[PDB]
């Protein structure tokens, strides 16, 4: 049934520049203190949705040509907002919840920890400094980074779908790959995303098949105030 409502969404997402995972409610729920809690039974089937290098042309720039566009709203969070609405439509038969990585509670909280999700989904490893052996870092934030084993860092987290009444308790656990194993990688990505992620140079970490073209760099490096 997985792979029956997996091939549903990978038919609409897909063909533009995204990539869905499944996970169990239950995998994101036990990594997390209560109050990032999903309200959801554990077994509960759900997907982390990813975007790649090939979302810009393939979604972006053609919902830019769209009668869609609305004030002093990001562009590219209209256009995930769309291609996850359509993840609806191709469930008529489902009554499903759509959470966006952009989305917070009226106090700014974020409503998922995207990160947390494409660990527990085997999308992306997630890094964080408790994987750092005798931490160096001190009293200051080190924010945890994903690393996509074919993209490197060149994607981006864009949501997760839920699928209420639908339980998978049986559903297997795929470990996501450790593609940044020692220390001092570790430690050189870490410091390469919290203090100079405007290089673009820690989405290297792997080997990327694709990068984000000059035009998508350009587009990203211009602050959402200005876009
Ligand atoms: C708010 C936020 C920021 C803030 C604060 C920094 C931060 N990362 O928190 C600011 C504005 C500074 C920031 C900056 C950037 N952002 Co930002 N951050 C966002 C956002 C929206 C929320 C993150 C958050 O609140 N974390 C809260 C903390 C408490 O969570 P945590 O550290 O993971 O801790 C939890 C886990 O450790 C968990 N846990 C405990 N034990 C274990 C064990 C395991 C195995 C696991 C998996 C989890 C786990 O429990 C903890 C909670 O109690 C996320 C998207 C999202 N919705 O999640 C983007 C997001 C992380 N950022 C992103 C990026 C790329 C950036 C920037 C590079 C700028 C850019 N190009 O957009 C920069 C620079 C990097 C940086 N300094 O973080 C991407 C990262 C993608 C990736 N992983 O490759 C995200 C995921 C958004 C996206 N659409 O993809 N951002
Ligand atoms: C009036 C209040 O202000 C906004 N708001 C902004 N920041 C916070 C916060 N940290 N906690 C609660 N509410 C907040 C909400 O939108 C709410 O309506």
């Amino acid at each position: 049934k997985v792979a029956e409502l997996k091939q549903k969404i990978e038919d609409t997402l897909c063909p533009f520049g995204f990539e869905v995972y499944p996970f169990q409610v239950a995998w994101y729920n036990e990594l997390l203190p209560p109050a990032f809690h999903l309200p959801l039974p554990g077994p509960t089937l759900a997907f982390l949705v990813l975007s790649t290098p090939a979302m810009f042309d393939r979604a972006l720039k053609p919902f830019l040509q769209s009668c869609h566009l609305r004030m002093l709203t990001d562009p590219v969070d209209q256009c995930v907002a769309y291609h996850l609405g359509r993840v609806r439509e191709s469930l008529p038969e489902l009554q499903i919840e759509i959470i966006a990585d952009y989305e917070v509670h009226p106090n700014r909280r974020p409503k998922i920890l995207a990160q947390t999700a494409a660990h527990v989904a085997g999308a992306a490893y997630y890094y964080q400094r408790q994987d750092v052996e005798a931490d160096p870092w001190g009293n200051q934030r080190i924010s945890g980074v994903c690393i996509h084993p074919r993209f490197g860092g060149w994607f981006a987290i864009r949501g997760v779908v839920l699928l209420p009444g639908i339980e998978v308790p049986d559903l297997p656990p795929r470990k996501p790959h450790d593609c940044v194993p020692t220390r001092a990688d570790r430690i050189a990505l870490l410091e390469g995303f919290n203090f100079h992620w405007r290089d673009w140079t820690y989405r290297d970490a792997v080997t990327p098949q694709e990068r984000y073209s000059e035009e998508q760099k350009a587009y990203f490096s211009t602050p959402p105030a200005q876009r």
